[PDB]
């Protein structure tokens, strides 16, 4: 359809593409499959078409750093436009431009060491609550769903940190601020929607005259008014925080504005957080000497069940090798995007004003070039004594460069955290509901398609 010679153009190789659906129908397979196999099809460097849009997948770590960290204010500054946003345009990981740079720079102060430390003993209240909620599924020997139990502790520490609104959902089974949040991406490609404005752009402008939203009108209200609330309770009293920095702003940002950053930052901090938890879960049970080294770290540099702080925290090696280690095999973004605005050449490639260009991380974590036997989990990979064998642009969970993860220092420590007190109480084994091996979620996000389900014993 036009578009569709570009790469034929190039002398890039990649799969043939479809009158309109381009590629398309090759995310049946889901689309980490996909890019593993175009990997191993067509080297280091391929094309293919999300529609009509022309998307070049990159591979040389070179080249990586070049867009993601060389050229990033100059041509690489925005992620693709996914679909219809309506005031959700304002929000720092759909920002473009100028608009982003300002929110970058004004909301990166949150998540410095100093700001990270002073969320150490708050979250040291809901560590508490958490293993409490164990301890009670833990007697009756009966089988659990870390995503449920994971989950509200996320959501305790986001909601807590950020605005200084403790509300209680670790004590709240029944809890409308976890349910409202969760139903915020219908994403997959059964979902007959997103597969229409993956493929299909022209729509997008259309559904943002029609208000139509991937956020149905009924969180954004629940969201809306709520974070509305806690607004006029911090401006009506007499902790410099996240919610406060931007009332520092209030006196160049704007309401909807704030909204949408809090929105952006109540989703990632509660679902990625409980994701990777339960990720991290699966690979301490499905491996017990990996489970048993790490609580033995935990004792040793935590004595007596001691709560963690924050260096601490940072002492413990082989804790942050685990993580490492999940992240490898299951980094949730699957892919990183930059849309290239305008013609460039890097490392003796042009490429052309308007191409997304393609980082596949999932495939990169998996390649048999820089890992050896790349599907099973090996912490050891990470240690000290090979972890400088690793390249910091093909291990890459976090993205990188200025459009990387602003919230990555507070995930790793929000991980840790409930990772420590969960293992300075439990042991976690293997049931009958348990999916062996576990497989992915074709669909949009890299999800567990059964949810987790282990045992959990007391100490
Ligand atoms: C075919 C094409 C359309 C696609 N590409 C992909 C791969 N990909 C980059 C995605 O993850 N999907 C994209 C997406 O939703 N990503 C977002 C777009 C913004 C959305 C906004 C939003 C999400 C949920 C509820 C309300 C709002 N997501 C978002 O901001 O994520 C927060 C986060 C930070 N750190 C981890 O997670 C950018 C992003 C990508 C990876 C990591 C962090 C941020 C879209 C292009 C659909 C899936 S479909
Ligand atoms: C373990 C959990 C998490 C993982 C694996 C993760 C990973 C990422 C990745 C890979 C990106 C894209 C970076 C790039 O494209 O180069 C990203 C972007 C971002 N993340 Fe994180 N993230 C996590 C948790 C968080 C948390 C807790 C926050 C803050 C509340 C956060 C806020 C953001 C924002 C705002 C962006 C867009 C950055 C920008 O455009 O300036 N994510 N996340």
């Amino acid at each position: 359809t036009h578009s569709h010679g570009l790469f034929k153009k190039l002398g890039i190789p990649g799969p043939t593409p479809l009158p309109f659906l381009g590629n398309i129908l090759s995310y049946h397979k889901g689309f980490c499959m996909f890019d593993m196999e175009c990997h191993k099809k067509y080297g280091k460097v391929w094309g293919f078409y999300d529609g009509q849009q022309p998307v070049l997948a990159i591979t040389d770590p070179d080249m990586i750093k070049t867009v993601l960290v060389k050229e990033c204010y100059s041509v690489f500054t925005n992620r693709r436009p996914f679909g219809p946003v309506g005031f959700m345009k304002s929000a720092i990981s759909i920002a473009e431009d100028e608009e982003w740079k300002r929110l970058r720079s004004l909301l990166s102060p949150t998540f410095t060491s100093g700001k990270l430390k002073e969320m150490v003993p708050i979250i040291a209240q809901y560590g508490d609550v958490l293993v409490r909620n164990l301890r009670r599924e833990a007697e009756t020997g009966k089988p659990v769903t870390l995503k449920d139990v994971f989950g509200a502790y996320s959501m305790d520490v986001i909601t807590s940190t950020s605005f200084g609104v403790n509300i209680d959902s670790l004590n709240n089974p029944q809890d409308p601020f976890v349910e409202n949040t969760k139903k915020l991406l219908r994403f997959d490609f059964l979902d007959p929607f997103f597969l229409s404005i993956t493929v299909f752009p022209f729509l997008i402008p259309i559904l943002e005259v029609l208000n139509i939203c991937v956020f149905p009108r009924e969180v954004t209200n629940f969201l809306r008014k709520s974070v509305k609330r806690m607004k006029e309770s911090r401006l009506e009293d007499t902790r410099v925080d996240f919610l406060q920095l931007m009332i520092d702003s209030q006196n160049a940002l704007s309401d909807l504005e704030l909204v949408a950053q809090s929105i952006i930052f109540i989703f990632a901090g509660y679902e990625t957080t409980s994701s990777v938890l339960s990720f991290i879960m699966y690979e301490l049970a499905t491996h017990p000497d990996v489970q048993q080294k790490l609580q033995e770290e935990i004792d040793a540099v935590l004595p007596n069940k001691a709560p963690p702080t924050y260096d601490t925290v940072l002492q413990m090696e082989y804790l942050d090798m685990v993580v490492n280690e999940t992240l490898r095999l299951f980094p949730i973004a699957m892919r990183l995007e930059r849309v290239c605005k305008k013609d460039v050449e890097i490392n003796g490639m042009f490429i052309p004003k308007g191409v997304v260009v393609m980082i596949p991380s999932y495939a990169l974590h998996r390649d048999p070039k820089y890992w050896t036997e790349p599907e099973k989990f090996l912490p050891e990979r990470f240690s000290k004594k090979n972890k400088d064998n690793i390249d910091p642009y093909i291990y890459t969970p976090f993205g990188s460069g200025p459009r990387n993860c602003i919230g990555m220092r507070f995930a790793l420590m929000n991980m840790k955290l409930a990772l420590i007190r969960v293992l300075q109480n439990f042991s976690f084994k293997p049931c009958k509901e348990t999916q062996i091996p576990l497989k992915l979620s074709l669909g949009g996000l890299l999800q567990p398609e059964k949810p987790v389900v282990l045992k959990v014993e007391s100490r």
